[PDB]
């Protein structure tokens, strides 16, 4: 349709996936969100080395199939993660080196891909191969020590194991074009195409935080890699803070590159995140959509301080007598130029007034008063501005409502079940 | 003395306490904070009715004493809580009614106060006596039905039991002077004082949140009760969101009333709170001091938009070329009127620039670069403004530092072990 991420993404020929954790599929709230919003799936850990080959030569796909089965059963495609890398290697593989490790690497690829032959759309054949020391060179691991040619071997090996799959190179901190790591990966992919090494895509994990923040030049990076003759994909997206603007900007970068297959966010709810502390996903603990979700959905569909006029009463959201007192319920009044009517929507999804006061709801049920309270980040102060013009309380899940459909000055604002009514739509100015 | 809350408050003859949970006195991380920051203690539950008299006439002081001893052995006074109220009554008292209840109430008071006779500074003789129905009348409880004079009786009983302890009436939602409930309590205490009813104080639980927000008239309330000849005390303070200003405001209201004995916060760390979802205390779960902690400390020691100038350099905190790019490290620069030099300290402990950008630290160690990043509420975007001029990151516990003690334009800002150096002191005007 256009009401869920997967569907909106499809309007541009793209997909929108998430990372599924089999241990959570038993959680109905989890599966309800995951099944409805995404049309692409990645196993968070079930298809990795230690999970698929517990002992040398002994393969094990019970965990992986558990995820795969759920995906196909729910009309989702699957991304294979990951075939050859230094992290999460089972004990036995960690003790290997030289040609012994090299062949173990090849045997692992053959075993996993053979089992999933023709069922996986994309395979992260190699991941985390470059360093972060800022040199843009190869990562120093037991795999790289077997010879610089190990990555090329894994790809030729993967192409032979399942010709139907797209073979991707996956890595993080390669989104900023100015970072050496990014360029090092570009030169390798470039080298591969020139020599005819099988490689169909580059996956940019996209784990953004204040350590390695999103930079708008990410679009040039996608363009650049796409120009090498490969498809690009945002594979493990999550943003510390979950800024609406940052999440919206990444969505647009991909929509600007025809070779960008889609976006996968690393998880469903912040509580499921490997970095829940950074609350970097689109849904939060209770399964409610975050400000960033709306921003992402809006971007997929096409897309400072100001006033919030209610298209249906003509009056603006106003703080009674321009009070600065916490607990003051807002009202509707004749739009004019005064700070008591200037609302700023933040990347956190707050409707700030006076700079540090936040549109607040002291409850969740219908009839709950909408007031101003010191900003502290509570979901009861977070909002989602829907494209239809409604403002939904992230925590309540209710729309800002003009009491008794009133339209006269002094009409209080309240929380009520959304109705698409005129007393629930607004326009920014 | 003024490096800890207890000592700072002691400067003015007051105390700063907390609520101790017997179950955590074996948690060194917990006791390390508690024993250092407070000089007044209240058993969070150990001294309540159900806890001290599990069977009528059969008293159990095992847990109360554990807390009482820990307190005295650690230089803290003790507030008994609570002797006669409707909540948390053992199952056998709830069933009681009429004169048999009145008698039980009397005996409980004598039994418990007898045990602690002479050891308790303050006793919450009666608590939660008034309703929240707007009429300013007594809440309808099995105790109130035994006769409206139960409160007076409990107090006369208490006085006789321990003439040495200060007897307080305790309640919530009686901080706002305009509320009916507050007036009801006011009249009762005023009536008691005139008739000679032995009540020495009124405790204001002070549980503030968007539901029952703090209001500056709280001081007026305190001042009015004090005028009646009874001491006042903030007994169970906690503020939803832990706003710096609100916490400092409550502290100054008590400093403003000579009869205000002191302030008690209902818990040590947010994780210990009965309402952790509201992160209403002064210490985070990891034990680090929150922005509000310093706001209170500074206040105890006597005490929108602007420049932050370095003392040692004479230059201001500046964002290179007014960039709004996340990850941009800030520097020192000749002070001038421009938005890339106007920082706003919010109640959340943030230092905002451009309205929605936050002073950000991407790590917790020395040499961590200080930059701007979209505001989202992380502890690495919260700061404490020490009274010495230094600015300490909440999460890191590190000071803003002008690299290498540089004083020239272009000197970058980093995190570093606080040293009282002039490249770590700042004056904001
Ligand atoms: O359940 C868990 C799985 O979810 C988990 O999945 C893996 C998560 O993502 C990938 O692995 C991690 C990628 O991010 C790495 O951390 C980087 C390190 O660099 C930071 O930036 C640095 C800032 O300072 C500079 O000086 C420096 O040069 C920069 O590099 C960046 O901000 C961090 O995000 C982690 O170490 C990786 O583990 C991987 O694809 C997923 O499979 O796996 C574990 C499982 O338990
Ligand atoms: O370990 C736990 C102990 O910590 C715990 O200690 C007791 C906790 O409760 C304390 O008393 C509480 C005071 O606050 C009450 O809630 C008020 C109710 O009113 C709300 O505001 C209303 C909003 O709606 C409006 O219409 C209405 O007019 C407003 O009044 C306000 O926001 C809430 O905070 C609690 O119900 C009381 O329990 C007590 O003193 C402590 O000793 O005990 C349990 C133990 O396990
Ligand atoms: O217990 C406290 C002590 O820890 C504290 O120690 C002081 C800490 O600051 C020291 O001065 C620092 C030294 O580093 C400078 O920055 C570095 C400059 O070179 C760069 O390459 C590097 O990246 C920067 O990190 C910093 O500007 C400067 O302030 C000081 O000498 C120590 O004594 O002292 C107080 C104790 O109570
Ligand atoms: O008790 C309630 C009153 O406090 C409440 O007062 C309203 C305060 O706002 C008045 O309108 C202002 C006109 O000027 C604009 O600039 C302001 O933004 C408006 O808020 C309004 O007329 C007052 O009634 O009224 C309702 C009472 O129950
Ligand atoms: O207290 C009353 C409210 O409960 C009432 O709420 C209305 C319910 O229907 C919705 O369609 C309206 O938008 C909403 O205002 O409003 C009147 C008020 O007195
Ligand atoms: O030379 C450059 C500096 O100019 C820049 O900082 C700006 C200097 O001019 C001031 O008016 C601006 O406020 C300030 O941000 O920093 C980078 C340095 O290379």
């Amino acid at each position: 349709a256009e009401s869920t991420l997967g569907a909106a993404a499809a309007q541009s020929g793209r997909y929108f996936g998430t990372a599924i954790a089999s241990g959570k599929l038993g959680d109905s709230a989890y599966t309800t969100i995951a099944s409805r919003e995404f049309n692409m799936v990645t196993a968070e850990n079930e298809m990795k080395i230690d999970a698929t080959e517990p002992q040398r030569g002994q393969f094990n796909f019970s965990a992986g199939d558990r995820v795969y089965n759920w995906a196909v059963q729910n009309g989702k495609q699957v991304r294979g993660h990951a075939l050859a890398w230094h992290s999460q290697q089972p004990g036995w593989m960690q003790s290997l080196s030289g040609s012994t490790l090299r062949q173990a690497m090849i045997d692992h690829i053959n075993g996993v891909m053979g089992h999933y032959k023709g069922k996986i759309a994309q395979w992260d054949v190699v991941s985390h191969a470059f360093s972060d020391d800022g040199s843009g060179g190869r990562r120093d691991s037991n795999l790289q020590r077997t010879g610089n040619d190990w990555i090329e071997v894994a790809f030729r090996t993967a192409r032979a194991a399942d010709p139907a799959a797209k073979l991707c190179y996956n890595d993080y901190n390669i989104e900023n074009w100015t970072w050496a790591k990014t360029q090092g990966v570009y030169n390798m992919v470039r080298d591969f195409k020139q020599r005819g090494v099988p490689i169909d895509c580059v996956g940019f994990q996209s784990h953004f935080n204040s350590g390695s923040p999103y930079n708008s030049n990410f679009r040039t990076t996608l363009q650049n890699f796409a120009a090498l003759g490969v498809d690009v994909a945002i594979t493990e997206l999550d943003i510390q803070g979950a800024s609406s603007s940052t999440y919206a900007a990444v969505t647009n970068d991909c929509l600007a590159v025809s070779r960008c297959l889609g976006i996968t966010v690393w998880g469903v709810r912040d509580t499921d995140s490997w970095r829940s502390g950074d609350t970097p996903l689109l849904f939060n603990g209770d399964g409610s959509k975050k400000a960033a979700y709306t921003a992402v959905l809006n971007a997929l569909n096409g897309g400072g301080g100001g006033q919030i006029k209610g298209v249906g009463s003509g009056r603006c959201l106003d703080v009674p007598n321009a009070s600065t007192t916490d607990g003051t319920q807002v009202q509707l009044y004749d739009c004019h130029s005064a700070t008591n009517q200037q609302w700023t929507y933040t990347d956190a999804g707050e409707l700030r007034v006076y700079g540090d006061k936040c549109l607040d709801a002291a409850g969740t049920g219908n009839g709950t008063k909408v007031q101003i309270y010191s900003c502290w980040g509570g979901d009861n102060q977070k909002w989602r501005l829907n494209s239809d013009g409604s403002i939904v309380g992230v925590q309540s899940g209710l729309c800002l409502d003009a009491v008794g459909g009133g339209t006269a000055n002094g009409t209080l604002i309240q929380l009520y079940s959304c109705s698409n009514g005129s007393n629930q739509r607004w326009t920014r100015t």
